[PDB]
């Protein structure tokens, strides 16, 4: 499968690559800023350590 782009991009299904998600900014044109992930939880640290 050509899906296994990841984090920080996008792959679009249009135009049949896959591209950044930096990309998504202001300028809204590409079915593809729904590939873009946000998995991988930030808060999840126990301890009030560094």
């Amino acid at each position: 499968s050509q899906g296994e782009c990841p984090e920080g991009r996008a792959y679009s299904q249009d135009l049949g690559k896959c591209m950044e998600c930096s990309v998504c900014k202001n300028s809204e044109k590409s079915d593809f800023c729904q590939n873009c992930p946000s998995k991988t939880e930030q808060p999840d640290f126990p301890w009030i350590w560094v």
